[PDB]
């Protein structure tokens, strides 16, 4: 396993090259750690409250300058953003495999996906479409028009360090909004880097120095963001806990929220499914990012005929997965975030053994003497009489729950039956199973897919989902119209009024 | 003037009711009372409902959508179809009840009638139409695309000022969306609810429909919290005053439900040097008179500019002097009554603090005519310059009352517009092309309708309808507001066979 | 099988006229005829227009769109809504003179004239969507904005084969898109024109709209031609055979005119290995014999994989065997007439050719009871197994006739879908997931309409209807079909007060 | 005036840069010339139309591997191409202004709508929306999805030798299709480096070769390249005579043309107008480029209360336009593109004379001795009393014809008369003629502008015109559309048929 001083000196290395100034963030209140050995690596300094007040006055300001920017200049910045992202992406990407922990083809894949998502807002940056329609009044016009709606808070958690705010900050700017950032407390070097990223991108644009903004810090300092009268929109990725937190409060000022907190997603493998591509897609889909995605595989429905069959594919694959550095490319399954995602998962699989569970395979914490404060765990299969409390509530850990099922409507409403609601998968060879799952009365989900699993989403479409998952919408298709505001505006040229 | 009488009012709306479809012996009883903003007085006792049967009602609404979300959408619009057919049928009956329930004109009661049949219209084009995307996928040998289902059961709670346009709204949208709808109306105007209800029942059963794709339920404030905070109603549409908002919002979100809130607006109209002044001083009185000024769009701010100011109020005290005050039914009415002793309270304590703020009563504000009917509130509009946009102005007050303000700088009434915590609508009068453009523009008027030499009530069908801030920021009617009634789904497809190897691992 | 007789033909022709509102004594005259296929023969002579006559009706409907035009989109749907309402009382009506002119069956004449209240219900929504743009502009202190426009007059040229429908689709949506329309119907249904023309006629007095909105020209084929060369006719919109297209295209084209064409399909429906084999059959009889095999969405070629090939001919024999021929009045009949003897000539050399080029005539193809009505072309549809896509199998000709082919490869039934000119609509039968979205893939099935497990005549309103290669590239009825009837504009509006100056240099 | 030799070896230079081989393409057949001089550079190969033929052929080819490539990665081909034409963006520039004698800040701005289009077609990469909508059928799904074409011919004419071309390909690629490109016999150099560049960009992203190619040649070429069985688009643009020409033969084999002819365009000054503001529209947009761009401005319609005043200020500033050299910066007006056009420009003002109208500024050539061969030109600015034969008929020459009129109605009637449809502009402070101006009995032009003159357009927009101006869309919006096929698609998913 890297070492702690080599992971130190990566951290540094690539902090700098991004354009931080290490003597002006490093400081005594907060520390950054790594997942890889469990290791603090260096003191930061902290934002309080009232600097998150002054942030948001910065932003607001910038605001009132950006919102008047043409859209296609406010994409230029945008497009010149990506081109750094893409000049510095392996050292973007080596703060996501250190802070995180995942292994470093996800974290190159991450990083790109800010890339990707800078090119589609600079496409949008001409479009951000309203409509002209026909009135009714005769000598009138009628058409509906976006415009910018102001600072745009964003949360964001441990486990996708920058795809989620490049998501909301590439389509916030292009919209003519400004961003105030709240990283996780557990991966503020990404944020420190992506910020920098984007100032220089800023200062070669000309552009207001405020449009984006860090704030480092604990709890109070997302809870003073979230209450602030003048954050009109308010973004937050984390898990079921943040939604009761934030979109009450935020409504409770009449502001708006897209909220995404996470899933407790399942697959379908129906009697036809192709079992090879079935494996392949529940191994990568259940252990990878070690589970600790939000669209991460936890529950697979398989039907009864094929069960036993499955879930001994599975058992051979899960017990031949490479657990181990991230930094190595033999590696599949990096560590866990740290000790208490560790305690979570071991008593979920105990508390699973206790509601007629058996566990098949993985569970047991991997190499402990080569790095004692990290957290190398082998998923856990886990096949399960039914769909008992400890499956309908989701654990952020890789286990995988194997329930089995006759009839296609119950796999279905085993499926829809959990709290949560992003994603979906479903396995076959046949036409009519594909085509129910997707139906009105399939998969409830807000990702529904076929032959490919529950983390099956690209850049253009919209992400997110229903239920207690929270209902936002990020990325693509027109989520981006959840930034902006509508106004309806009716001309009247006719120079006369109804008596 | 003479007002009608409340036996005379009763009779009538017992017939409307009966052609209607109600069986009115099924829905009277003692628990609560039919009115009359007319008189002020109480037409007859109703049955009301308890919050247990709210719980009834959802679940046998949920399950009318189990069958109704896989109901073809083209199938769901006939019954709409159907629907409005019935509304134009019965078109003067539900009229009558609407002037009897809200006191509005016989012309406006009309009018919103109509906003019923032609968003029945409206829906029945978009139950072909609910738009996804298919778009490309960056992998090769897959398909993606973006859908919309059905939601399940949308609660609709609505006031008493649009009793019936406001659910037909909802409502012919959610059916051709495939929600069903459990309809809280007003404690004021539970008659016009009860005969929609009895006529689009006719309609499900003529077109062979669920039971319960529709119901109302009539009560208190109970009987709303409990429709508010049901876990089968996963969209919540709420119509009322700005603290329905701190009702509504923050308790549906702490479920993780949807909201639609429209909470009302201060409206205001910038008046520029150019303006025509004839246009203006037209539209300014309909908007800020019209319906007692108990329209959500009501005009209640008039930002003028000190060139013309002086002449702009001469012109607008003369009109509201002019303002024909008296029964709704008769054709010769401008202006019916307040709902209620409560808002004429209101109505007055507004205007003597707005004296006391500095401000200066042009026309209006005593109630007229009180002998002739004691317990109705027939007021005259007021009209009141102010120096300032002090707190009195800030804060709407439900009633027909026209704050002046002036301004020199274009940027300057663009900032009194916007200053207050309400956004609904605003509109400006003005024959220069650019100050049209930058009141419309991104840093020009901040609400959710923003118009042109038409007044703050100039919206239609086809728009998206509501407003920004404290409004509430819901959008119903036109556009795409029916995605609120609609969940997407994202979905890719593979057909390749194949899957990305993780490390470029086989583990088969 | 027992045929009406002429006489009692020609009374129920008449009736529906007067129904509809024809004038049966201003109509007839002896320039031209009206027609049965049910007997071939004609019913009573009528009143033609002369290319002149053409001239004055674009010139009339020319006038009506200048004040069409600037009539709001939702005021012209409510005509269009009246209209619908008028189809709706009179369905049967028309339906009989559908049934009389074309030869179909009294179902699928009642679905047709159900497809116009369809369209029009479809239009009323179009008319408050009609949809352009509003986007971002990079020029400081402007607005950028696409809009759309009523275009025109509006020739529609349409077939017998759907007498009503394909009108309706361009009238109700040009109508609402504040275009006129021009109408030359088939010199063959000539009655069914005039019935549709007095309806909406009604409907536009009732609306007090423009009397020149809708014109009906009862001509031969030198009053279309004047109608396609006219410079006022912006659109024409042309259904028929592919000879239309050489013929309309290049034509318009050649005046800067637009075209919207839809000539006619080569239909093919793939039946693979894992199909349905009841469904498909129950579904390829339906598409392969309805309407006589009259449709444009006609099935015409089954590409049935080696392995069930001989047990799908078998049933399909059988089925082809059981067809119920006869009078499509009598509620028993399943295939009425062909329209022409000329009609029945093609389809016998069409089948006397596939044999000559190796076929085999596996049902049907023979005249059925010529003696009881000598005079029209009762045929039983043919079934025909071919050894390959030959030519008498990739010219169409439009007659039922059903040729099979075989294949092993799914990339070979694509091909052979695709080989041939036309390209309107194809369908894939099977239950696998994969060979489904392969055969929709933009390397499947490249017909403008492509189904799984329905077949080749599955479309509806809601979608745009039409398709490529020697179909024609046009599309009608549904999605944003609407647009090819308005013109786009691009607005940029400069409200900054300044222009850029070239190389900096102010003029001034 | 630039030296020939001079001339020639800047031409050399840039080509060498955006890697033309210069030995590869040069010959006998065709000339490579400068409206400078007019002199002829030095001669290329000419391609046959058994080139053309074999030309498309290779374009099918590519078609049938490029039209399974995902969008998003035709999309970053697309990108590539982008990058190379910033890097090359002065090489590039510098060959437009040698062959199409436009200034150089006009030659930078052409290519950087390439550069923009560019950036517009990656983010269409993700989007070429089609629909999902609902059926009427219990048990089916409904779709409409958009399809890859096929071989796009691309002809463009010598004024936007980069531009128009760029528009078709850039859509084209992303929206799967090929492209054959007959360039202008008058400007084939810019042509060349063009192909090369994006051939550069095709060998990056190991893309087919066959994506683009261009035919160089006379009408016999580009005749074969209409004509052609698998050509499903024909993209062209030019003066009138074009359209006669292609659309009618391309719809006779029933392919499709987006065709863009040219505009007479007209611009209202009411007497509300800033007269600052509309002199300067006005200049730039009736002298700009020589007046030969589609959106000349050619038709000034000036109320009776200001038409003395308005040209008078005309009079004076088209007295003071700097002519000459376009690599020059203080130059506005260049050299028309050669001795026709001068030659039809003169006889266009003659025949105004001869029709009652007065010549009130300009038409005259300009330092004859300092380029013999080349023909500078000073716009022309034309009374006339009437809209007779000369000005309803476009010259391609800066003339610029002065109308009266009183009513509002009357100058849209005036606008609305002449055959071509372009686009439009009104200068005004009214509310309510702005309004009226655009509104659907408003001007009848593609482009409808407010205080902006008739070359106001931008790539967000959909770009073209109607009635003899051909109806034809490009660029923005959803133009895209024409370069794809619709598909409407039912999926039955209950096995069930209507019996
Ligand atoms: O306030 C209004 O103008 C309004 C409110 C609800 C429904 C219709 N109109
Ligand atoms: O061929 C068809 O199926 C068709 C043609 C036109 C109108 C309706 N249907
Ligand atoms: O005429 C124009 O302004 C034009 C033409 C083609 C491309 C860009 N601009």
């Amino acid at each position: 396993i890297s070492g702690t001083d080599e992971i130190r000196a990566r951290a540094e290395q690539a902090l700098t090259r991004c354009g931080v100034d290490l003597t002006a963030v490093k400081g005594d209140a907060l520390t950054a750690r790594t997942p890889l050995t469990g290791a603090d690596l260096f003191g930061l300094r902290a934002q309080t409250p009232e600097d998150v007040d002054r942030a948001v006055e910065a932003a607001h300001t910038a605001f009132l300058t950006w919102r008047t920017t043409p859209a296609p200049v406010r994409g230029a910045l945008v497009k010149r953003f990506g081109e750094l992202l893409t000049e510095h992406k392996q050292d973007l990407a080596d703060l996501v495999t250190i802070e995180a922990g995942k292994i470093r083809s996800e974290a190159l894949g991450e990083v790109q996906e800010m890339i990707d998502i800078c090119d589609f807002a600079v496409g949008l940056s001409r479009q951000l479409y309203g409509r002209t329609m026909p009135t009714e009044r005769p000598g009138h016009r009628l058409m509906e028009t976006w415009h910018p709606l102001g600072v745009v808070g964003v949360i964001s958690a441990f486990n996708f360090p920058v795809a989620v705010w490049a998501w909301n900050a590439a389509v916030a700017l292009v919209c003519g909004d400004t961003v105030v950032w709240k990283p996780s407390e557990l991966t503020p070097l990404t944020a420190l880097a992506c910020a920098a990223l984007l100032d220089l991108a800023i200062a070669d644009a000309g552009a207001p120095k405020g449009l984006n903004q860090v704030v480092v810090g604990a709890a109070d300092v997302g809870e003073r963001l979230v209450d602030s009268p003048r954050v009109p929109l308010v973004s937050a990725t984390g898990s079921t806990r943040m939604g009761r937190a934030v979109g009450p409060r935020v409504a409770a000022r009449f502001g708006r929220t897209i909220l995404e907190l996470g899933g407790n997603n399942a697959a379908v493998v129906t009697p036809s499914a192709d079992l090879d591509l079935t494996v392949n897609a529940a191994v990568f889909a259940a252990a990878g990012t070690a589970g600790q995605r939000c669209t991460t595989l936890r529950r697979l429905i398989v039907h009864e005929d094929i069960a036993d069959t499955v879930v001994e594919r599975l058992t051979a694959a899960f017990e031949r997965l490479p657990i181990g550095d991230p930094f190595q490319d033999t590696t599949l399954v990096g560590p866990l975030v740290n000790e208490a995602a560790f305690g979570r998962m071991r008593e979920a699989v105990e508390r699973a053994t206790a509601e007629g569970g058996t566990l098949c395979a993985g569970g047991e914490r991997q190499f402990p003497d080569a790095a004692p404060g990290a957290y190398y765990v082998r998923p856990a299969l886990v096949r399960m009489p039914a769909q008992t409390a400890v499956v309908r509530e989701e654990t952020f850990a890789p286990i995988l729950y194997v329930l089995t099922y006759r009839d296609l409507d119950e796999a279905i409403r085993l499926n829809n039956e959990v709290p949560q609601g992003l994603s979906a998968g479903i396995f076959t060879a046949d036409q009519s199973e594909a085509e129910r799952f997707l139906a009105p009365d399939g998969a409830d989900c807000g990702i529904a897919n076929v032959n490919i699993g529950t983390s099956g989403a690209e850049i253009g479409g919209a992400f997110g989902g229903e239920k207690e998952t929270g209902g936002g919408r990020e990325s693509g298709s027109d989520a981006w119209r959840a930034y902006m505001r509508r106004a309806t505006n009716t001309v009247n040229y006719s120079g006369r009024v109804t008596l």
